[PDB]
């Protein structure tokens, strides 16, 4: 498309001279005024995918933390993504940790960030999403797109479940699915909530609040159904903990599990030495894919997987799919490849299934095993 490629020229300049968050702000500003490129081409019906009754028109979305406030949904989706996960949001607004809090190593295609759940808050983001859903009702290019909401807790909150209830009660009826973020490394003490008991109570409380929205049309979202419940897991756990978690998720009946968030155990990027925050990008790819393989077995194939971590190429995506993933989220690939990310990776993925003899994307899930 003539429009996508023009932004590629500025991409290398930005990654070299401009601060990361200015780049983020500009991208949100471009999309706010609908001057970002569009991809209105039909997607391969053999590349479509689904999680339960959620039907994704293609297997690529944008991971949480990119449009943390839902102010740029239309333009991002129209870049060629099937869905976007907004958030992570909290009940009360937060400015996050001090800036600068985002750093990029172009050579390794890696990012380290210490944002700290900066967001307008549930109320304002809820307003933004309500505005999007109204625009969705009048734009054909948005009728089949999916919007999930990642929810979290304020830094000063003590109990996580209390904050999760507020988000569900206010933005729950506008979300196609809810992602439980208990894996951020930039808010103290959160990852400790991944212990089985606490995670079990979290999932039941989140699933209880969603089911209770009906009791007290209701679903002003894409599906017209109640939102599914997903959990995003951190990769820095030992094997016994992963086993407990798998047992919890299945027992609690989780609709899916995102794998994964950022990691804190990587220490071989020279420009990131002595910096706080979680690391994203290519270096996280192989680590995350194994977390899927492990969890996919621990779950006995009964819990769908959503892949997030170092996905840059169509083959990187098929590695995630064949490992057990049903859909993929991008974040760093967007940062380092830009407006063309979705078009390039969708074209590459279609080329791949053709050579490998697959009938459709569904045939590839877990074929690695
Ligand atoms: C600057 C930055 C901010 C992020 N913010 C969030 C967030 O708010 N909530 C969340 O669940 N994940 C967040 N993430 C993690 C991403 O969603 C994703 O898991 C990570 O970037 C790895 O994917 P990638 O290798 O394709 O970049 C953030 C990542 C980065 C780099
Ligand atoms: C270079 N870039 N850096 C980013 C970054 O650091 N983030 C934050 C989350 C961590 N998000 C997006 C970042 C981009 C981005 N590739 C970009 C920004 C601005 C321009 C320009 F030239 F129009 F101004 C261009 Cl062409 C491309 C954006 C499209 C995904
Ligand atoms: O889940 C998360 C959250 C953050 C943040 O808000 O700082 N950053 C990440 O890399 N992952």
């Amino acid at each position: 498309n003539p429009e996508f490629f023009l932004y590629d020229i500025f991409l290398k300049f930005c990654l070299k001279y401009i601060d990361g968050e200015i780049c983020h702000d500009l991208f949100l500003l471009l999309g706010k005024y609908n001057i970002l490129p569009y991809d209105t081409s039909n997607d391969s019906i053999y590349a479509c995918t689904n999680i339960k009754h959620l039907d994704f028109i293609n297997p690529f979305g944008v991971a949480a933390g990119f449009d943390k406030n839902g102010v740029c949904i239309d333009s991002i989706l129209k870049l060629g993504f099937s869905f976007i996960e907004i958030g992570t949001i909290t009940p009360r607004g937060q400015t996050g940790n001090a800036k600068p809090r985002i750093f990029r190593d172009v050579e390794s295609r890696s990012i380290i960030n210490s944002c700290g759940f900066n967001n307008m808050g549930c109320d304002k983001v809820t307003e933004n999403l309500i505005l999007f859903r109204k625009r969705q009702e009048e734009d054909k290019l948005l009728s089949k797109h999916i919007v999930g909401v990642s929810i979290g807790k304020n830094k000063d909150t003590v109990n996580i479940v209390d904050d999760l209830k507020y988000c569900i009660n206010k933005i729950g009826r506008y979300a196609d699915y809810i992602a439980i973020n208990v894996s951020s490394p930039n808010t103290p003490g959160l990852r400790d909530n991944q212990e089985a008991g606490k995670l079990k109570n979290i999932i039941l409380s989140v699933k209880e609040e969603i089911d209770n929205l009906e009791k007290n049309f209701l679903w002003f979202n894409t599906t017209k159904k109640k939102p599914l419940v997903f959990v995003k897991l951190a990769p820095d756990l030992n094997q016994e903990q992963k086993k407990e978690i798998a047992d919890v998720l299945l027992e609690t009946n989780i609709d899916g599990m995102i794998i994964s968030n950022t990691t804190t155990q990587i220490n071989d990027i020279k420009s990131f030495e002595n910096k706080k925050g979680g690391v994203s990008g290519a270096k996280l790819k192989d680590i995350s894919t194994k977390f899927i393989c492990e969890m996919y077995n621990y779950t006995n194939k009964q819990i769908p997987i959503i892949a997030s971590g170092g996905i840059f190429s169509g083959l990187d995506a098929l590695e995630k799919i064949e490992a057990g993933a049903s859909v993929c989220q991008l974040y760093s690939c967007l940062v380092f490849n830009g407006m063309k990310s979705a078009v390039q990776i969708k074209r590459e993925l279609n080329h791949l299934l053709y050579q490998r003899g697959y009938y459709n994307l569904k045939e590839a899930i877990g074929r690695k095993h």
